[PDB]
C-alpha cells in the first residue's frame, strides 16, 4: 500500500474536528497515530469500516482518530505507509485567505504588483476604456459602435471576458456570507492594496466588480449588458499581448436583476464606509432601483447567443450564461430590495415569486441567495414575514436532513462524492462547495451540530479525501493542480500556478476520476469567480464557526 493511497484533508485538522482519512484501496486492518516530534503513540485504531461505491471496486477503508485533540504534528501509519498531518487552530485560515485573494489576481485594469502579488505580478491589461456598443446592445442614445468606458472588475475564469450574471451571483454568494461574520472579515488582512483602509479587505475586494457593474448600466433605460467580451476567446496569451476589440452586449433580464439584487444587497454593506466609498451606498441603491424597473418591463429578455448571432455582427462566442427561468432572481433581487428599502411593493414580489423547495446556489440558480437573506438573524420580522422566513428554514432543513443521509457510511465519509451525478463540470463548487454551504446554514438555523459535521466533510473531500488525492485548490496541500486551465497562469512565465483556485473537477471509467491535471482540461481543470465564490463561502464560514 503506498502513502499515496491515504486520503485526509492534506491542510489538517482543527482540534475539536471529526478526524477521518480513508485509505482507497487495499487490505487494511489497524493504524497508529504517532506524535512525529516525541515520538510518542497516541491512537490505535482496530476493526475497520470499510465500503465501495456503486462504481469502483476498490475497498475504501476508514480511519477514525478523532479523539486524538492536542494540537501538533502526526504521524499516521497504516500497513507499509504513512503520512504526516497537523492539528491545528485556524487550519483553513490560508485557505480562505488564498481563495478571496484568488480575486485580486483576476483584476483587470491595474498593475498588479509584487508587494501584494508575490512572484505572480504583472503589468495592468484590458484597461476596457475603449468598448463598443454592439448592435445587440444599441439604444436611441447608444448607437451601435458608440465607445463607452467599462474598467475594472475581475476576468471570469480561465477566459478574460467579464460578465454581469455570474460575477454578480459571486458577489452576492460571498456577501451573503460577510453579513453573518462580520467580526471574522473585519479582522481578516490578505494583502491587497486596500488592505490598511477602514474597510473589511472582502468588501474592497467586492467593490473593486461592483465599481465596475455600475458601467455596465445604461444611463437612460436603466438596464444592464449582459456582458463585457471580445468576440472570440483569446488563445493562451497574457493580457497585455490580447488584441480583439471589445465589446457591451444585448441587456438581458438577468443581468438587470443580478445587478439589482447585489446592489441592494451592497447598498447595505457599504452604509458604514462611507469614509473609503463615499457616495457608493446611495448610487448603488439607485441603481438597483433602476435595473429592476427595467427587469420588470422586460421579464422575457433573455440572452440567447445562437439568436444574437443570426441578428447582429460580429458573432458572439465566449460564454453565454443563458437562462430561460428568471424566477429565481426576480426572488432574490425584490427580496434584497425588500429588505433595503422596507417597501412592501417589493415584499410581494419576493412573495409571488417564492421557491416552493431549497436548492443550493448556483450562478443561473439564485433562489438560495434570497432564502439567506430572509433568514438573516438580527432582523426584526413582523409576523407575516417570521412566517414566510420559517417555511423557507423549513424547506432548507428538508434538503439538509435528505443530503446527510447516510454521509457516515459512504466510502469517503461525506455527503458530497457517492452518486454518480455528483460529478460534472465545475462540481466541486456548485454541488460540494455549495451543498457544504447549506449544511452550514442549516446548522446556524438549528444549532444541530450533525449538519456543521457534514459541512466538514464536504471540505475535507475536496482537500484530498477523495478518488484521486488531490487538493482541488492551486498552491495549497501536498497534490494539488500545477497545471490549471487558466489563461493568467498559463501565460505568464512561472511555474507554479497563481494561488487559491478551485479547480472545477472530476466530470466524465470511474467518473470521480475522471479528472486531468493540464492546461487543455477545460471539461476538468478551468477556475471561476463563481467557482471560487464557493470557496470562500465555505471555507470562511467553517473557519469563523471554528471557534
Ligand atoms: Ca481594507
Ligand atoms: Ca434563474
Ligand atoms: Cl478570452
Ligand atoms: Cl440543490
Ligand atoms: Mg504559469
Amino acid at each position: 500500500i503506498p502513502n499515496d493511497a491515504i486520503r485526509l484533508n492534506q491542510l489538517g485538522y482543527y482540534p475539536n474536528q471529526e478526524k477521518i482519512a480513508v485509505v482507497d484501496s487495499g487490505k487494511v486492518e489497524e493504524f497508529v497515530i504517532w506524535d512525529a516530534v516525541s515520538g510518542e503513540q497516541v491512537f490505535v485504531g482496530k476493526s475497520l469500516y470499510t465500503a465501495k461505491s456503486a462504481w469502483s471496486d476498490k475497498t475504501r477503508t476508514t480511519l477514525d482518530f478523532s479523539a486524538v485533540t492536542t494540537p501538533g504534528k502526526y504521524i499516521l501509519k497504516v500497513n507499509g505507509a504513512s503520512v504526516t498531518f497537523l492539528i491545528k487552530d485556524s487550519v483553513l485560515s490560508p485557505l480562505a485567505d488564498a481563495a478571496l485573494k484568488s480575486f485580486y489576481y483576476q483584476r483587470t485594469a491595474m498593475p498588479i504588483e509584487e508587494q501584494y502579488a508575490g512572484q505572480w505580478h504583472r503589468m495592468a491589461g484590458h484597461p476596457d476604456n475603449h468598448v463598443l456598443i454592439h448592435p445587440s446592445a444599441a439604444s436611441p442614445d447608444r448607437p451601435a459602435g458608440t465607445i463607452v468606458s467599462s474598467s475594472k472588475g475581475w476576468y471570469d475564469a480561465g477566459d478574460y471576458n467579464k460578465y454581469i450574471v455570474n460575477s454578480g451571483y459571486s458577489i452576492g454568494l460571498m456577501q451573503s456570507i460577510y453579513q453573518l461574520f462580520l467580526d471574522y472579515f473585519s479582522r481578516q488582512k490578505i494583502n491587497i492594496p486596500e488592505s490598511n483602509n477602514h474597510t473589511p479587505d472582502l468588501l474592497d475586494e467586492m467593490q473593486f466588480n461592483l465599481d465596475w457593474m455600475l458601467t455596465m448600466q445604461d444611463p437612460e433605460d436603466g438596464g444592464v449588458y449582459h456582458k463585457l467580451t471580445t468576440p472570440f476567446f483569446e488563445g493562451f496569451v497574457k493580457p497585455v499581448d490580447c488584441k480583439q476589440q471589445r465589446y457591451v452586449v444585448q441587456k438581458s433580464v438577468t443581468a438587470a436583476l443580478d445587478f439589482a439584487a447585489v446592489m441592494a444587497q451592497s447598498s447595505r454593506l457599504f452604509a458604514s464606509y462611507e469614509e473609503d466609498y463615499p457616495g457608493f451606498s446611495k448610487r448603488a441603491l439607485l441603481a438597483a432601483e433602476k435595473a429592476y424597473a427595467w427587469a420588470e418591463k422586460h421579464p422575457e429578455a433573455y440572452y440567447n447567443q445562437n439568436l444574437l448571432n443570426q441578428k447582429y455582427q460580429p458573432a458572439i462566442a465566449t460564454g453565454e450564461y443563458g437562462d430561460t427561468h428568471a424566477d429565481d432572481e426576480f426572488f432574490w433581487a425584490a427580496s434584497e430590495l425588500y429588505f433595503s428599502t422596507g417597501k412592501e411593493i417589493y415584499r410581494e414580489e419576493a412573495i409571488k415569486k417564492a421557491p416552493q423547495i431549497y436548492t443550493a446556489p448556483g450562478w443561473g440558480n439564485t433562489f438560495a441567495l434570497g432564502i439567506f437573506a430572509w433568514l438573516q438573524p438580527g432582523r426584526e420580522l413582523n409576523e407575516a414575514d417570521r412566517r414566510f422566513a420559517d417555511s423557507l428554514k423549513t424547506e432548507l432543513l428538508k434538503y439538509a436532513d435528505k443530503v446527510i443521509e447516510g454521509a457516515e457510511q459512504t466510502p469517503f465519509h461525506a455527503p458530497y462524492g457517492n452518486d454518480a451525478k455528483d460529478f460534472f463540470w465545475g462540481c466541486l463548487a456548485e454541488k460540494c462547495m455549495n451543498q457544504g454551504v447549506s449544511l452550514m446554514y442549516a446548522y446556524l438555523q438549528t444549532g444541530k451540530d450533525v449538519y456543521l459535521t457534514n459541512a466538514y466533510r464536504n471540505m475535507d473531500y475536496i482537500l484530498g479525501r477523495n478518488a484521486t488525492g488531490f487538493c482541488y485548490v492551486t498552491g495549497l496541500g501536498t497534490k494539488s493542480p500545477k497545471h490549471p486551465h487558466h489563461r493568467l497562469s498559463a501565460s505568464d512565465d512561472i511555474e507554479d500556478p497563481i494561488p487559491g483556485f478551485l479547480v472545477g473537477g472530476p466530470n466524465p471509467a470511474s467518473p470521480d476520476e475522471s479528472y486531468v491535471d493540464t492546461e487543455d482540461s477545460y471539461a476538468s481543470n478551468e477556475v471561476a469567480i463563481n467557482w471560487n465564490a464557493a470557496l470562500v463561502a465555505l471555507a470562511s464560514s467553517l473557519d469563523a464557526l471554528a471557534v
